[PDB]
């Protein structure tokens, strides 16, 4: 036997820091959660009890609130960048990195209409989220996210057309309930090392927003033929916006509404076009995938 | 042996409602997750299998769905109390309805500063509950209820001049963060029936608001001495504020964020003043409670 | 305003302790989370910012720790006992602790059909807990309890003569699944203190042990008229083999099983005497209560 | 822009079956949840709205339904096999099904020493797990996998030796508690269709059976010099048994477990060899992999 690929390294490491304006008196606090995982030449330790290549997850641990006392932890594309490349240049024997982050949102209170100067509400578990690969001599590959992105529209979506055959029970419709949790990625091209993505920082926050926007959107506007269609269009606006994206990835759970019928108890009309009352479904759900990339 | 006590029912009941205005256009949505536990004359179905006194889970949640139907679903506690009574009325062994509504966010989008007709968010896992019991011939007694409410402030929060022996070993500090997730309770002067509900229909929106104000604007604003200083001056405000409610109890814990020390490393200062990086704490957690009446 | 009720301590304290026997090389282990609350004359921390009668959550936490280093942690009703009346004794604004205990599984793993001297396994999340209030000049009051015990009978269940009305769609049954979560509470007769606590300690295990050998063997065999009847056969007899328990809790929810009709699909039977595959309902379910005391 | 990937399907489908052996009246039941997802020619339901080309999600659902009736549904890999293989014949537009399956543990309870012939319990929730990949012209490739497998052990566990530098400060071990959750893959030689699959039947379940045990008794056997080396001996004893399996991935988290120093209260001593008392730690964890295969 071999060792045919390994990894390891530090998981869930969670972090805050805190930045205060002196002059104005304001604070601005990042949370997040970190793992690191690291490979190079490793084997040893498996094969031959050798500890001496091993950089202890402890060690990781230690270097990842060094790194972000030393460093703006924001946006999360560069903080996981340096992070990543501190270990391949650190030690020798390391040739790889993977940086996964996880950003926690804290909002600043508005308290009777004037933003509140250290004061912050966790305004739903909707995450930003950065993979970084730092690869010892092929640079460095981002993948940013969003996630946990829960919107539903209560009509302009549609559903017919679809093959039928013995398996199909599914009726036609013109008129049902969509509702997800949008995991929407997009890829980066490849940059050659840390001074590059120093160079491409303003565009990090900017794209994420313009993500967000195109997301929302798109959903909220497009009088929806199918997810697949919905989701198409939400891709290619996000590569027509910014060149140096390469992929957009979509993962979208089709969350159930069912109709009830209640005509058994007193003729009660609750179905069609007298659909009041809906029995939200936990599972099975629909889901939709699609990678987009350019021509 | 015997019955000291028994209930019945149905739990985690999903229901979506739509209201579509006709006029404008516009559409609003409601989901809620139920809970509907009866008692009364009963015990026999445990001592004797007389199964004749159930009325099954299933027709509870029948009735759930009609119910919604049939009726407003909002604000919950006039909804909950409708679901109640209907229970007492209708089943001559019937006596008592334990009704649990937790409302699940969906906020109307805002598409380019405008509203949007039909497309909504979840922004948050904040809940709005009701608890209502409804007891034959001793009226209606409704808790309201915010939950889920996660908050973080960065500075003025103290704690100091607590008791110390040799238990002790926690510092006494002058500035720390303060986090916590918000669970607050209004309890209603009992109502005699579903009349008098009716007549205070428009407080409980108005409640709701003012409870969740008071809280978020004392938690922001005072210079915190601990967290029982703090709750207690919310619970206060509300009192005031809404004739009647008999009591306010919150339950708060306290989501520590530790100090790291890194002047291992090099000097680095990140303590006390120069504290920038801190490790939020999964657990254990400080719990803390109070109920607040009139004198 | 004044203050009504208030509680407060620490929360989700986790805690992990090895036993080594020196003569044969066995080690055993025991892990529980702990939660301990306390009571007393300590308003003003809440009215007047007086820190001075709090003992801190953190000194709490230490408590828990040195309490479980110095005394046996087994059975847990014997520690929560302990660990509530030192804070009653030790401070005297203090009077009244709730201690909350859950013990996790590790049992020792069999290897080669022998009992491994140190290695354990978590067979499944099923938790024994005790709930202990120990309030000053009113002895301790223990409940014990299981929770998290899944089981599932595949026939031996049937529910007809259940009331049907304009409300009622369920067909009744002569043969259907049944699946719990059981929730089994025993609360036993008031303790005067912790001498009368330890006279009684060899009770605490036999008594779980016989609670969850009646509840597996009365699911296991009874012909179950509903979940009603069964449950009360469980109380009756766990309240025959132990004089010195007072009352028995259980709460059950029924996690439905549909049947799948497939007649649509080439006249596939799969209802009634054919069912063979069933759809698991994770929403919404029965919720059936009962406790019983002694005549 | 073009679509790069595309999947889409049905998840979170849960299923029961029920087995009735008339003879000796035994039962004997199988729990599941399925996810399909499909590929092939279906990129004009994204780009054109078309949705001439999808086979409904529900339509997927009706049919992991009606192949569970007509089929085996153990061993999971079969299963999955005649699933996938399902819907490539049946649509000449899809080339690939991908099935996952989670096989939910339903033991058989012994009441009085004897296997009771239709109840049953849920032993812990690990799971037995399945990938099937069944892709036109390419065969059939399976990953078969054990999850949520939760075991400690109190001594026997070191760890000296690692790279220290300035960013260390874990102390060396010569005794520490290990304990982690497994999640370990065993991936077969690539079958040729379902006919192969059907030939290797009897494998599938002595293989998982072997990779539980090798894996328990290693952990229990090995004084381990690290997480890396234990687990790379668990691997290479799987491959030596199974020659068809042609590569083992081990993913493990190290769940730590802290001394508490308590010397600071009456000089306790809890540190070292008299270590009894620790604090296990929800977070962060080591996280260590490995995937061996043959020289
Ligand atoms: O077994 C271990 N492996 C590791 O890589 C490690 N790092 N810190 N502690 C550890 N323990
Ligand atoms: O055992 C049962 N008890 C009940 O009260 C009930 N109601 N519906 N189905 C049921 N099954
Ligand atoms: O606000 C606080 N209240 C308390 O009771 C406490 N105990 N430790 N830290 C604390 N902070
Ligand atoms: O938007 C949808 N896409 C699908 O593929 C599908 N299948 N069933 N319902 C559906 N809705
Ligand atoms: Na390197
Ligand atoms: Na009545
Ligand atoms: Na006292
Ligand atoms: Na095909």
């Amino acid at each position: 036997s071999a060792v045919k690929a390994a990894r390891y390294g530090k998981d869930n490491v969670r972090v805050y820091k805190v930045h205060k304006d002196e002059k104005t008196g304001v604070q601005t606090v990042y949370e997040m959660t970190v793992c690191v995982l690291l490979e190079g030449e490793i084997e040893t330790s498996y094969t031959k009890a050798d500890n001496s290549v091993i950089v202890a997850t402890d060690s990781i641990k230690n270097t990842i609130y060094i790194t972000a006392k030393q460093n703006p932890v924001t946006p999360p594309e560069l903080f996981g960048s340096i992070l990543g490349t501190h270990f391949i240049e650190k030690y020798n024997h390391i040739h790889a990195a993977h940086v996964n982050i996880v950003c926690h949102r804290w909002t600043r209170m508005d308290i009777d209409g004037k933003p509140h100067p250290h004061s912050f509400i966790r305004d739903s578990e909707e995450k930003r989220n950065v993979q970084v690969d730092v690869v010892e001599g092929k640079g460095i590959d981002i993948k940013s996210s969003l996630s946990g992105l829960t919107v539903l529209k209560s009509t302009n979506s549609q559903f017919w057309g679809f093959l039928r055959d013995e398996y199909t029970t599914l009726k036609e419709t013109w008129d049902r309930i969509l509702s997800t949790d949008v995991d929407a990625t997009w890829q980066w091209k490849n940059f050659s090392g840390l001074q590059e993505v120093r160079s491409h920082v303003p565009k990090f926050d900017a794209t994420w927003a313009t993500a967000r926007e195109v997301t929302l959107k798109t959903f909220a506007e497009d009088n929806s033929a199918s997810v697949q269609a919905t989701m198409y269009k939400m891709a290619e606006q996000i590569l027509a916006r910014q060149q140096l994206i390469e992929t957009v990835e979509y993962s979208l759970p089709n969350k159930h509404y069912f109709e009830i019928d209640l005509s058994w108890h007193k003729g009660l009309q609750n179905t069609g076009k007298n659909a009041e009352v809906f029995a939200p479904q936990s599972d099975p759900n629909g889901l939709i995938k699609c990678t987009v990339g350019r021509s």
